């Protein structure tokens, strides 16, 4: 041979080097069909006593069936590696692209927090939470849609944007010993500002002060921004989770309904 082949597969480029092994770019010998292959030491996953929890994780990963969450296409299963086989998206992380093009127009982002919100949604619904929605791992393809890896403890990849700690919601930050799904709402807020502003809610160079203004919750609301979005922004960046928006809050306010395509909430 001389090459890693796994399944249909040859594997190629390293994309990440993460917890359980690297991920890297397969490409289908047959039909050149390029994904990404996350590679899961099976030693590693024993060594942290996570055997039953990660295949449960994977197990719940392949019923999953959203156009925006990253797809799950097969596992193949060697004696000391298990081979997830995902969808490979190729427009690279969003706020990269924030950070470097500015602010989108007002569609654009409603379109893409709709994406967002709705592969939020279905993963609180669909799974038990052990991640919780890095602003990071929000991917793109190369049709401008949003891609995003489920909240299973086996996508703690990110290797291979404007601030780091500046999606950390405020009881996140508290270390409060609990926390639910409204962290992720939080975190859709200031992926939402992001979208409209080209800049973050909360940023500031010095990091404690910038833990200050997140605890604060004060953030500059420009006046080009649209009224009825604006509420929104108040609503889904509150300090206190239990008067923050939740997602159907969200559903229900008037500039998340507009030009709503149908397939993102079945429901
Ligand atoms: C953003 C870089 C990039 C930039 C430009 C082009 C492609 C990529 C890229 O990598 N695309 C991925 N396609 N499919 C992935 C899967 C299943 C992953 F699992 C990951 C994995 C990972 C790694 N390595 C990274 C870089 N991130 C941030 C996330 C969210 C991952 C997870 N989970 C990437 C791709
Ligand atoms: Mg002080
Ligand atoms: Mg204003």
């Amino acid at each position: 041979d001389g090459r890693v082949k796994i399944g249909h597969y040859v594997l190629g480029d390293t994309l990440g080097v993460g917890t359980f092994g690297k991920v890297k770019i397969g490409e289908h010998q047959l039909t050149g069909h390029k994904v990404a292959v996350k590679i899961l030491n099976r030693q590693k996953i024993r060594s942290l006593d996570v055997v039953g929890k990660i295949k449960r994780e994977i197990q719940n990963l392949k019923l999953f069936r959203h156009p925006h969450i990253i797809k799950l296409y097969q596992v193949i299963s060697t004696p000391t590696d298990f081979f997830m086989v995902m969808e490979y998206v190729s427009g690279g992380e969003l706020f990269d692209y924030i950070c470097k093009h500015g602010r989108v127009e007002e569609m654009e982002a409603r379109r893409l927090f709709q994406q967002i919100l709705s592969a939020v949604d279905y993963c609180h619904r669909h799974m038990v939470v052990h991640r919780d929605l890095k602003p990071e791992n929000v991917l793109l393809d190369a049709h401008m849609n949003a891609k995003i890896a489920d909240f299973g403890l086996s996508n703690m990849m990110s290797d291979g944007s404007c601030g780091s700690p500046n999606y950390a919601a405020p009881e996140v930050i508290s270390g409060r010993l609990y926390a639910g799904p409204e962290v992720d709402i939080w975190s859709c807020g200031v992926i939402l500002y992001a979208l409209l502003c080209g800049t973050l809610p909360f940023d500031d160079e010095h990091v404690p002060t910038l833990f200050k203004k997140i605890r604060g919750g004060v953030f500059y609301i420009p006046e080009y921004l649209n009224r009825s979005v604006a509420t929104l922004l108040m609503h889904m960046l509150q300090v206190d989770p239990l008067k923050r928006a939740t997602i159907k809050d969200i559903r229900e306010h008037e500039w998340f309904k507009q030009d709503l395509p149908s397939y993102l909430f079945p429901e």
